[PDB]
């Protein structure tokens, strides 16, 4: 018994007010007079970061959505979603910030990796399945970024500029899925406008939309400081501003309106504090079934085998086999082998920004094939690829004549009021972990002025002789200072490289087995954060021709290249489509050297591949979470049978997608000149050529389908695929994927468009039948701008069933004569 | 050399927006770095409060604004204008928040008592009189509120629905007036909404019309909290936010818009940030002939003889003589007189708000008689007529073994962050207001404090005494330790502090002469159930009916009588309207009493807008004094005697009814709006066209003397009208006054007009016999324009004119008519 309407009927004006934010960065208002709770939310779609970037507790971390997407399995994003609620509950959050279902209109988006797909069909029902997989745990769903925010570049101002058709075809799509199948509990409002209204104050959007036609009663929340008036984003409907302490709605702002007729009324406030209440009644009516504390503890209770096997198989039907000619697939733990390649002992586990977290651990590629092997495996890193310079805490010591135990390995900081008399004391002192130090909280610490200084320690022993190249990059100031001797300057001039500064870096000579002391004092932002790092300096000529003579003297070579959580963040997009550095020199040495390498490709979203025609076995991995590593190893020799089906279209180059010319803010806004024809949906009409389609992924076994059986009504359509694995070495799963196009239609449309699919496993020779029933609106509606409504129009249209947009394998052709118009779900 | 541009070019963009905003409730940024000081501003437009309300310095009470019209006097209102600048610069306020020039479109307006007159022509010109006496001494005027501010109800939401043709002609004209001829430094945005849109946020009046049309260059600062935007108020041309600490224009509120393309651009707060720089411009370039010092004291240094002469003079020539038959005034020395009356000892300064202060002392009438022929003077008090009771802290004591002086002589004030000592302040105001209360242990934001209230009070007389407690926030009154007056059980809405605070609550005790009583007062400010304030007093009770009588006998026993009457600052107050034009309780039933004992009594009423005067056939003699300000008992003496010869004009019409006023149904803010039905039609200008006789009509007032004039030159050219009229004091006694009004009327137009507006004046003393010539020039498209609402432009139409020359609007003596030949449109200035 927590009832909305008769708290709604008791709180005060000042009550109702201070429920329309938040209070902190992560919690809602507790209302002790009124049994009203304060209610924990936290990041993110693929894994829950709790309270904390800096000092979080370690978590379980999962693939990213793209690779998700990637399964075509929504049971298996089901047991996802009902996994991340475990995960929450552990960190005591009772909604969770996910999932993210933006649209990668073109390759280069800084969050492309986080999203599902830039088809609407799959983005919804992948959407779908992780929010009712969250949601049966009774914790709360939040499904973001409602909508358009669909490149990061300057998203707080960018305008999206969208016709209705490709609005409602392409970006409200994944929404209405997710709303009509799922119900999620809350819902983020966008960064950016659509056509000259911010997402957060957009009635269109947020109220006759959302609420008049899909009848949706779920919260809004605004993305963290998202929200940009007083009274119009109260009016216009959105529920509740994060994070607090609230900048637009205090107490004195709020009612001021409210007092002076200015925009908005009680009424208006009433509406959006009842929308909030809701959702904590969800949470509280949970409360028996989850376990959640109020302002509880955080802990890695969730670590178990159970969770680490579960992670496993995702990110293992996440990889995608793209390529494998001569059977060089899959590899037999007999073979002679060599590991190479930047992405190797990289642990590249998820795209930056608010979807990241500090993980129980990750197994890098190279460790998932040292655990699947049982031995040392050779390995040479070929090349480097990182944005900056990090691994300087992963890699240091306390006292370095000391064991490296937990308790010693990485750096102490120590946090001051002052930049001091010998006898200041440090306010907090922690163990640091990770290199990049993002800020965090402390009551000697200033909350909105915060003034702090940062002494961090520890000794650092190289385990090479030569040169090494130590780094540090500040928001703020800072110094860094080997054995008391300052070597890099990050306080008197200063260059911005977003809100930070450039690297500055220091190359110096080193040798194996001494003891050098590494002190960096760092400045508090005026709210802050820091990098210092060191790396082994290396000849690139000289280990480019090193991995090409290696190569040669093994059978087989594993490559391991890609992209990483610095180059495809939150906050900026990519400039370009490209392999970093000189990753495709060694990609080029390491094939004339043996031509049976494989190629195993880590990124969120795709890059070019220009050497593409030599590779002979290629297979994308995306960032895989916690267990990346092992997944990798299991595709590799074959204990999982690559599975994955590409969620997004890879072009050959960056000049071939349709956003090529608009994926900028210009004059602050986005012209989105493709319209409807995004993804698979641009290179069907212009029959442009990509490196590998929508759908597309191989086996290590061959299937055949057809359809076995067939019906519509004037209502529905059913449809029965009969598939079967034609081989008699391995089981396997098959995506059947369904796809309808109009024959003979008034109206410009897509080739043809997803609107089913299914997966099936399949033991060598067996043969299984799946169905298939959708609703005609479902299946062959599209959107009529003039009339403002859908419509199912008469005429013929064909279903075609296949295993990737491209290998269509049976059809048929079916005529529809009932017409229909209609809006809503 | 304090060069806008160059500043401008060298803030940086959290300076910028730290210029747009107050950093307390009365001053602007320093922003040291490149020597920009805070400027101090000070209420109000008839003399300068300082920095604060409770405990406030001492100043110079000038008479309450609807008085100072009544001069008719341009020179004199100028000369104010100087004296106001130097009490301004006694308390280091560079600006000073006035004068106050909104319409008494109906009497019953709350702060109708604040502004000039019902008439645009000469509520412009004393405007700008006033302003340019200010800003000759350097001083920067802030003209307000800017616009159609015109009642009090609800006036934070109040929509003001008024024709174009209205809005120019009546409301925008002194403001287009002022701004023509005295540029005002300021101008204050008006809290209420004028068609729909917040003034503080309107285009069309703080750009399209102020900027764009008239070309004023000046700043535009709000009302006190009356922002209700971040960015449309930055667009649309609100300079600067008041007071601080900002609300709408935090760091965070401003640059979050402009860096996510949310309405603003770094132009709009250029903009703004401009003309504050320019207002601080005005203040730097005259700190040399001001000797203004940033953050300085605040002194009573201007509190002297010179400065007294002037405010006895000014208050003097406000007065309106309204009635004389028989030759009851002037009063002669020999006469044996009775003062009676609610307001004969009571010291009615000012009207209620904004526009109060502390006075160095108020010359109370009683007094001013006293003083004129130096004896003991008969009185009775005749009636009680106050709102609400206060007293207490007047007529008190910290120790009762102790004489009554200056620091024995109150009440101790003491407060804690905690209920029943931060602070501790003798008071001797019995009521306490807390509205701008600073202090290093306070939380502007949020001003949680309590107040232990303390002192001993020894009674003159045998008696039921009524006591009163009245607050915002919360309280307790006992008297020794006994409770006796609560306001902390549930609180009623009465009409203390600004209509928000409590209605008043009141206990009858029996009292012993001569003994020592205890007094407690335990407050809570506002937030604890704006800092607020409180109210505890005291007061003699009366038999009601028996001190009527009493007064009635007296006065048949003397000579004449003297009968001191009206309303005062809470009755007329900033925060609220009247709720009719009736004086209060049992005044009128007195004076009906008084009248027919003795026909030979003199009312002097002070009021700042019409009552009725239900016995007005029964009076035989009628002054109004209006709120005389610091030397008002002194100016109600001069003219009662005839050291001054009664010389002012009636500032507004003064119609029998209520009833019988324009916005008789429309003044009250209902849904939020208010319909200004009555369209031009204000004040004289709606009774002339319906013909309604009034008790008194605009521009009147009798002298002791008789004057006749004629028109002596008429010339008319292309742009100008050039009228001469000779004026001669035709009695033989007394040297006097008389005031020459010019009105002007359309005969054929197409277009509805008034029956005759004001145009032109001029005030010319003559001894006995004396003639004068008077030299009235006007240009020809200023005295004959209407506004064309269809055409968007002030229109001179083709046609011909009648122009009366008159003692008032009802007294027309002379006339001439022209023909304009050629019609002209046109816009501006
Ligand atoms: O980190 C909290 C939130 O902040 C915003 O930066 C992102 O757009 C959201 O996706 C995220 O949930
Ligand atoms: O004191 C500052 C301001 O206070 C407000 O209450 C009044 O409306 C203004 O006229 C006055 O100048």
């Amino acid at each position: 018994k927590f009832d909305v309407e008769q708290l709604l009927s008791e709180l005060n004006q000042d009550e109702k007010i201070s429920l329309l934010s938040a209070v902190d960065f992560w919690h809602t208002k507790k209302i002790e007079r009124l049994g009203i709770p304060a209610v924990r939310v936290s990041d993110g779609p693929n894994g829950i970061r709790g309270t904390k970037f800096f000092d979080g507790v370690p978590s379980g971390c999962f693939p990213n959505g793209t690779g998700l997407a990637s399964t075509f399995d929504r049971d298996l994003l089901e047991t996802a979603g009902k996994l991340m609620a475990k995960e929450s509950i552990a960190k005591n959050a009772a909604v969770i910030l996910g999932p993210t279902t933006n649209m990668q209109r073109g390759p280069l988006g800084g969050r492309g990796f986080e999203s599902f797909s830039e088809d609407p069909y799959l983005a919804g029902m992948a959407t779908s399945s992780v929010v009712k997989g969250m949601q049966g745990e009774g914790i709360a769903a939040t499904v973001k970024h409602f909508v358009c925010n669909d490149l990061e570049d300057q998203r707080f101002s960018s305008n999206s500029i969208v016709s209705e058709r490709a609005l409602r075809e392409i970006y409200l799509e994944p929404f209405r899925l997710a709303v009509k199948h799922a119900n999620p509990v809350c819902i983020m409002t966008a960064y950016n406008k659509v056509n000259g209204e911010h997402c957060s104050q957009s009635k269109k959007l947020l109220i006759d939309i959302l609420r008049d036609e899909w009848k949706w009663d779920g919260m809004l929340m605004s993305d963290w400081f998202g929200t940009y008036t007083t009274a119009a984003a109260i009016k216009n409907g959105l529920d509740i501003e994060f994070p607090g302490p609230t900048r637009w709605r205090t107490r004195a702002l709020v009612s001021h309106s409210l007092n002076s007729r200015e925009q908005i009324t009680t009424e208006d406030v009433d509406d959006r504090v009842r929308q909030v209440l809701k959702m904590i009644k969800f949470v509280v009516d949970n409360l028996e079934k989850t376990g959640i504390v109020e302002n509880g503890p955080e802990s890695t209770s969730n670590n178990t085998k159970e969770t680490s096997d579960l992670l496993r198989k995702i990110a293992a039907d996440s990889i995608v086999l793209l390529k494998n000619k001569n059977n060089i697939l899959p590899l037999k733990k007999e073979d002679n082998i060599i590991v190479i390649g930047p992405n190797a002992k990289a642990k590249t586990s998820s795209g930056g920004g608010s979807a990241s977290m500090n993980s129980y651990y990750v197994v890098s590629p190279y460790e998932g094939i040292v655990n699947k092997l049982g031995k040392e495996v050779d390995y040479t890193v070929g090349a480097y690829s990182h944005k900056s310079i990090g691994g300087l805490a992963e890699s240091s010591l306390i006292d370095a004549a000391k064991p490296a135990d937990a308790e010693n390995s990485g750096l102490i900081a120590k946090f001051y009021s002052n930049p001091r008399s010998d006898d200041e004391e440090p306010f907090h002192v922690t163990k640091v972990n990770r290199s990049n130090v993002h800020l965090f909280k402390h009551e000697k610490v200033d909350p909105k002025n915060p003034y702090f200084f940062v002494t961090l320690t520890g000794q650092y022993v190289p385990q090479e002789d030569g040169d090494y190249i130590f780094s540090l990059q500040v928001y703020g100031s800072g110094l860094f200072y080997l054995n008391d001797e300052l070597i890099i300057d990050q306080k008197h001039n200063q260059e911005r490289g977003g809100a930070g500064t450039k690297e500055r870096t220091k190359k110096l000579t080193l040798k194996k087995g001494q003891v050098y002391n590494v002190r960096v004092e760092y400045g508090s932002g005026p709210a802050g954060g820091f990098q210092a790092g060191v790396i082994k300096a290396i000849d690139d000529d000289e280990e480019i021709r090193n991995a090409a003579e290696l190569a040669a003297k093994h059978d087989k070579a594993v490559l391991i290249i890609g992209l990483n959580g610095e180059w495809e963040t939150e906050g900026y997009d990519r400039e370009n489509m490209d392999l970093p550095k000189r990753t495709n020199e060694l990609v080029r040495a390491v094939l004339k050297a043996n031509p049976n390498t494989v190629i195993v490709n880590q990124s969120g979203t795709p890059v070019e591949f220009p050497w593409l025609e030599d590779a002979n076995a290629l297979v994308q991995a995306w960032y895989g979470g916690n267990e990346l590593g092992n997944a990798i190893a299991d595709v590799l020799y074959g204990d999982v049978v690559p599975n994955g089906k590409l969620s997004l279209s890879w072009p050959f180059k960056l000049q071939d997608n349709p956003a090529f010319l608009n994926f900028k803010t210009e004059f602050g806004r986005v012209i989105y000149g493709e319209d409807i024809f995004v993804g698979y949906r641009y290179y069907e009409k212009l029959q442009r050529k990509v490196a590998f389609p929508f759908g597309y992924g191989l086996s290590y076994t061959t299937f055949e389908l057809d359809i076995s059986d067939f019906k519509v009504t004037d209502d529905k359509i059913a449809i029965s695929v009969d598939v079967k694995n034609t081989g008699d070495k391995f089981a396997g799963s098959e995506v059947v994927q369904v796809y309808f196009s109009a024959l003979n239609s008034k109206v410009s449309r897509p080739v043809k468009e997803l609107k089913g699919f299914e997966k099936v496993h399949l033991e060598p020779g067996e043969k299984k039948t799946v169905n298939i029933d959708l609703e005609l609106k479902d299946a062959i509606s599209y959107f009529n701008e003039e009339l403002g409504k859908w419509h199912v129009e008469a005429g013929e249209y064909l279903v075609s069933v296949g295993t990737s947009s491209d290998d269509i394998l049976s059809v048929k052709e079916f005529k529809v004569e009932k017409e229909l118009y209609w809006k809503g779900l």
